[PDB]
């Protein structure tokens, strides 16, 4: 398209929603390619991760970890302002691995602390795509300091299984993963930084030993568990998408499973079914679809339990509905064996 | 179904054996729906897993690493029953990937020493799919220590490749992969332990640094090496079925490849052909089809070659037949250069 | 076919080129089977990885990290003279996951310094497949040392997407990628040896932490990056092979994408399309197809960015072209915030 044909198109602005929650959309296109605007504020903060009090000096798209996700379909155009607050003190900048040239847009989006820039990009390919910042020289800790998101790009028609068949969500969330790597002092305690700059030597050596301390969903320990636990209802349809921007994943609804799975993210790639754990390479963003069937509490984890239980990477989901005793049912309750 | 037609159903019990063998089983369901009955105790004792005498306290189903495989039909009922010794000290549950609601059945299957549960599920997607102990609180650690398996739910028509074509399988082996993480002296030696309880805080140390000492096949370096060598011959057909309920492994049979691999373990979803390494996530349970064409030593093994053969991953099939010269030949065998 | 048959085959003989180039080939087959004859010679020498002159004492087939690509059709015999000189101090052999029988061959082709040994086997499966040494008894540590590549099994008709579309690259480049485990002194500097056995004990123990020191593409850090860029202009169709033998990686090409990805690199497994990043699995090879549609520097690398930018899993692509503001635009550049 030529520049008065793209700016003859109609526009639309989209207010971003903090995850696990998702932006209103419609899964169907409404009529032709669209300018979506979107806005990004970067913010450079301390957060707690743990339940010990653990600071780490983030930084954040919209001041979460992870961004918020973005959608908008298959053709349409997605131009973000990006902010960067006079108060911070790094430079940053915006890799989408949803568009094509200029590493992402990383190369035209290099912006240090009171500056702004405005980037547009034609959404070619559709499935959820991960973006993250990548500054020249510093860009694994961009990303492992929580910098990092994703968006999805709908097919115009919206999502559909293997054999044409429609698939239409009831439900959505956006499940953010993040490895951290926190220093510890000689006494095993971890060690709290005044300015992010005071944390990067001593960040570089945890992360050269390719182990991570902490592995959360959504920026911290149990931050979707308990009264922040996700919901559906039996009978409800929901797409979960998960993102990963620099370390590998296998996401398994415990109690559930994935009906139909776009591993890879891109929905020109025919969903897997039936999944128990699937597996999401870091740098990539995948989705699973499932319809519940069974009410109660279900983990959502990182199948590498280790990850889950002793590093942070669990969630829960808490659905209602009734029971059906034909899937499953305690014949014998737990009970003495009777001598 | 209804409780009445669910009871009018035949039953079959069924008597698990040792891995890597599997239970006597058909390919193609013979008529309707059945319910299926299988009983397993727990077993929680010591158990050498390498040559230098190195102990752990196992945690297992029938008292082997990995569990016993078990294969019903889709659409079957499953009806287990646990039980749980008198003489064991801890509490256990069970968790099948194969089965929808109360986490897996870990929810509706905690029992404590001198107890026992009866669980019954439908089996309504077909793969092969891990089964584990978890407790909540001591999730990765009671697997971690053994306590796992997989169950395979064959479609009711048998085996197909991606279009059709019926596969099967002369010959089926069972492969546990288990990361073990055992505790190290100030000396570097491996230290042992009276009681599972008293090996926990070290054993959650070493956990945490995501680094298996261990990584064995049927819960041994080993064990299906030399005399205990998994067998074939040539021309027949092998359904090898792989799981890892805590971590990935990427398995590979050196001298052969995989005809047919359903990585993710789904039969739903097509398999993929020809591969030489496939790749399972941890979690999950894998298969994969391989036609024998020559005759020798083959090494079955975690392609990550360190793994394999400095921490235990390899096994052996030793296969009798006749040598194909056209596909594979020493034209000049290894000789002196002559000058 | 019968022996007879097979001398009657018409030969050709191929003279091998340095990574990341491939010696020419025809991407149709030219008439009927042939048997094509390749020659390479085992060096045992010290390379630098690093540019803090960091030493190891590497094994490599014709001299280079990764071994060179060999390139043959469906059905063609593969016959390979390889040469291990007088002057080395290893026995070595080849396992080439293409073939079937004998370990891949490494049973047939274990050859002392002063000997040399002739294989031939049919390339009956299409696809990418990595080869490497295997001793017996010392697997890990040649593969580790460099001594892996790769080859390409063509279909006979060429290349072809899911749904029998043609597909003819303009370019081919192979990226092989190495995890190099170096000891390091009391001091945290790395050691030297003067014989590759003297480095074996202390190789050894660094392996066991499963930790690699340095990952790197073409055998160094930024072996291919600046001046040594890999090349292609708008337009141009693009396929990349990438092998790793030994450690799961994850290639994106930063700025671009995956246009058909056979990330299990197998022909007749349909290729996932429009990836960001995939997962090839250790002891397996890859190929990604794209087609270049923005002009100037693409980042190819491993993206668990710790692995490209701090261990060295980074290369470049350098793209001529006209730019395409259709697809991304700099709506406004980088700017101080006008109050
Ligand atoms: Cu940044
Ligand atoms: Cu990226
Ligand atoms: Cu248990
Ligand atoms: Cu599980
Ligand atoms: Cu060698
Ligand atoms: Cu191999
Ligand atoms: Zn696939
Ligand atoms: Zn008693
Ligand atoms: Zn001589
Ligand atoms: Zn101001």
């Amino acid at each position: 398209a030529t520049a008065a044909e793209i700016a003859a198109l109609p526009r639309q602005k989209v207010e971003l929603v903090d995850p696990p929650f998702v932006h209103a959309h419609s899964q169907v296109a409404e009529g032709g390619p669209k300018v979506v605007e979107f806005t990004m504020v970067i913010e450079e903060k301390k957060i707690v991760i743990d339940d010990a009090g653990t600071e780490v000096h983030a930084m954040a798209f919209n001041g979460t970890v992870p961004g918020p996700l973005m959608v908008v379909h298959q053709d349409d155009y997605l131009e973000l302002t990006l902010i960067n607050p006079e108060t911070n003190t790094l430079m940053h900048n915006i890799d989408f691995h949803a568009a094509t040239g200029a590493l992402g847009g990383g190369g035209l989006t290099e912006i240090n602390p009171g500056e702004k820039t405005i980037l547009r990009f034609k959404a070619t390919k559709p499935g959820v795509f991960v973006y993250h910042c990548a500054p020249p020289g510093m860009v694994p800790w961009h990303v492992v300091s929580g910098m990092n998101g994703a968006i999805m790009v709908l097919p115009r028609e919206g999502l559909h299984d293997g054999k044409g068949k429609a698939l239409t969500y009831d439900k959505i969330y956006y499940v953010g993963e993040q490895d951290f790597y926190v220093p510890r002092d000689e006494n095993g305690k971890y060690k709290k930084y005044e300015a992010p700059g005071d944390a990067y030597e001593d960040t570089v050596k945890v992360m050269r030993t390719l182990t991570p301390t902490h592995v959360v969903f959504n920026g911290a320990v149990g931050a979707l568990t308990g009264d922040k636990a996700m919901t559906a209802a039996v009978g409800e349809k929901v797409l979960i998408v998960h993102s990963q921007a620099n370390r590998d994943t296998r996401p398994n609804l415990i109690g559930g499973h994935g009906d139909y799975v776009w591993a890879t993210g891109k929905f020109n790639t025919p969903p897997d079914v039936d999944q128990e754990t699937w597996f999401i390479p870091g740098g990539a963003a995948g989705a699973a679809f499932y319809t519940f069937q069974q009410p109660g509490i279900y983990a959502y984890v990182n199948h590498n339990l280790i990850e889950a239980f002793e590093l942070g990477a669990a969630a829960h989901f808490k659905v209602t509905g009734e029971w059906n005793d034909d899937l499953m049912t305690s014949v014998l309750a737990p009970s003495g064996t009777i001598e």
